[PDB]
């Protein structure tokens, strides 16, 4: 039953003040005609014939009530007003249906109090005076977190302030007592910018950002393109095709590819936020007919909130005719794309996408591709692009091992089912020729000169979609997705696999402490090579051995 606590810098309110500045906005309520008189006193459920209500209100809360409180002083701090309103609107919203005249009372009620609420809680030092809820994930919902600045006591929104113990480990101090000390805040080392770099990775940023700065619009921040995830991986042909094809050794029982996962992040706000997902199957220059020299786009997602929308589908471009770009210079032949639109709730990468992103039509999508395609032929990057179904009957296929098997795709299970149900395969391929693209890129090895990351949260899409899940990373709003990146980007950082080993770039051996360069993107010498060997950029010297 006994909590002590200590707060001596507390901020805390006198009745005065809070009425100065709370009641202007229960005033914008009852000036609300005639939408606040169901509002102004108690709900009476004798007078209405309903007495269902306190069975389904268990607190009721109205207009009089609060005025009384704000009148009584029985408001210490802010957000206990804020709470009340709220829940006369929750009451109401939940008693009522979507379509009587009280609901659509109700939320024009809120309506207002969203608009007049928020600056002047501002005023107050708080981040807003909203009442938030995730999304649903039954009955119940979850509500955002709070923090409490460490000197104010302040009860903050933690999405508001975007405050994680463990990019600032000592804890929480809002923006006005950090005033009242000079220094700002700590600089979050747990960026996007600071994500291990890639030849991959840079070659599709490095081909965003000069579009971007072509453009040059105002709005627009730094794009960030990061491969956060690779390794080498095989997909076992299905039981049907096994027999009808491996046996005989036809087709082999299983193709070796890598499989990359990677992300592209634009400076919004100021912060990191995540806009654009993707995990691709890379099939190299030993893998066997039929996938030799292929790779195939698994999964692409995105989140709307880029800045600014009139460039939003040219940077997607972008970064797509990137990787077409990138693959088809280390020897890769074709790619593959199956331009399919999710089917409403099921999340491809991101975990709850915003209300109104649209879901399009798939003659919109496979348009959407379609003027990828062409910008990148016109660049001259592809050589050409077909349906399936036209690009099958142009190289004369009639078996269907001679179909691209990968891992997960749509047509590995078309040929389990029509094996199983043999006792029309061209049917079904001119059926969906709107939805599989094949695209032409143009020998020696292909060698990737990137390394493989181990992170196993993004290793295939399952693991980071349960985890925003458990977590309520939602890209439902911007705050919501500026927040899920934060956290995001701190489970990159800190809870990947790889750990670092570092070499001598000239003699190769292991080095402890060692030069490093500042100019170079990954240079180093050890002790008797900065002895040697002259590098003409400036050095700084890092590590610590213990001999
Ligand atoms: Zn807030
Ligand atoms: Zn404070
Ligand atoms: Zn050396
Ligand atoms: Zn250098």
């Amino acid at each position: 039953g006994a909590m002590g606590s200590s707060q001596p810098r507390k901020k805390i309110f006198k009745p005065e003040e809070l009425r100065q500045a709370l009641m202007p906005t229960l005033e914008a309520l009852y000036r609300q005609d005639p939408e606040s008189l169901p509002f102004r006193q108690p709900v009476d459920p004798q007078l209405l014939g309903i007495p269902d209500y306190f069975d389904i209100v268990k607190n009721p809360m109205d207009l009089s009530t609060i005025k009384r409180k704000l009148d009584t002083g029985q408001y210490q701090e802010p957000w206990q007003y804020v709470d009340d309103v709220w829940l006369m609107f929750n009451n109401a919203w939940l008693y009522n249906r979507k379509t009587s005249r009280v609901y659509k009372f109700c939320s024009k009620l809120a309506e207002v109090f969203e608009q007049e609420i928020d600056p002047v809680m501002q005023s107050l030092g708080y981040c807003c005076g909203r009442k938030y809820e995730f999304s649903p994930q039954n009955d119940t919902l979850d509500p955002e977190p709070f923090v409490d600045c460490k000197e104010c006591g302040r009860k903050m929104h933690q999405i508001c302030v975007l405050h994680y113990d463990i990019i600032w480990p000592s804890g929480f101090v809002c923006d006005n007592c950090l005033k009242k000390t000079g220094r700002p805040r700590k600089e979050n080392k747990f960026s996007a910018k600071r994500l291990q770099t890639t030849r991959l990775g840079n070659h599709l940023e490095d081909r965003v950002n000069k579009f971007l700065r072509r453009q040059n619009h105002p709005e627009a921040g730094e794009v960030f393109v990061r491969v956060v995830a690779s390794s080498d991986k095989t997909v076992e042909v299905k039981p049907g095709m096994k027999s009808r094809f491996v046996d005989s050794g036809e087709m082999s029982e299983s193709f070796p590819y890598r499989t990359k996962a990677l992300f592209a992040f634009e400076e919004i706000d100021g912060v990191d936020v995540c806009f654009f997902g993707m995990h691709v199957q890379e099939y190299g220059s030993d893998c066997p007919p039929p996938n030799t020299r292929r790779v195939y786009i698994s999964y692409l997602d995105s989140i709307h909130f880029f800045r600014p929308r009139c460039l939003r589908t040219a940077v997607y471009h972008e970064i797509l005719i990137g990787y077409l770009e990138y693959v088809k210079k280390l020897g890769y032949v074709t790619g593959h794309i199956w331009a399919c639109p999710p089917s409403e709730g099921d999340d491809y990468i991101f975990h709850c996408h915003p209300p109104d992103q649209k879901i399009p039509k798939p003659k919109r999508l496979q348009e959407w591709y379609k003027k990828m395609l062409d910008k990148a032929f016109a660049e001259r990057i592809i050589n050409d692009y077909k349906d399936i179904f036209k690009q099958a009957n142009e190289d004369r296929l009639t078996s269907a091992k001679e179909l691209p098997y990968f891992e997960g795709d749509f047509w590995p299970n078309v040929l389990e089912e029509s094996i199983k149900e043999s006792g029309k395969l061209y049917a079904t391929m001119e059926k969906h020729k709107e939805v599989f693209f094949v695209i032409h890129l143009h020998q020696p090895p292909i060698v990737d000169p990137d390394p493989l990351l181990s992170c196993d949260l993004m290793d295939g899409r399952d693991a980071f979609l349960t985890l925003a899940r458990d977590k309520h990373w939602e890209f439902s709003s911007l705050r919501r997705s500026k927040w899920s990146t934060l956290c995001m980007l701190v489970e990159l950082h800190t809870q990947g696999q790889d750990r670092f080993v570092y070499t001598c770039n000239e003699c190769k051996h292991h080095v402890e402490t060692r030069w490093h360069c500042t100019v170079c993107e990954d240079y180093d010498l050890c002790i008797n090579c900065y002895n040697t060997k002259s590098h003409t950029h400036k050095m700084v010297k890092w590590g610590l051995g213990l001999d």
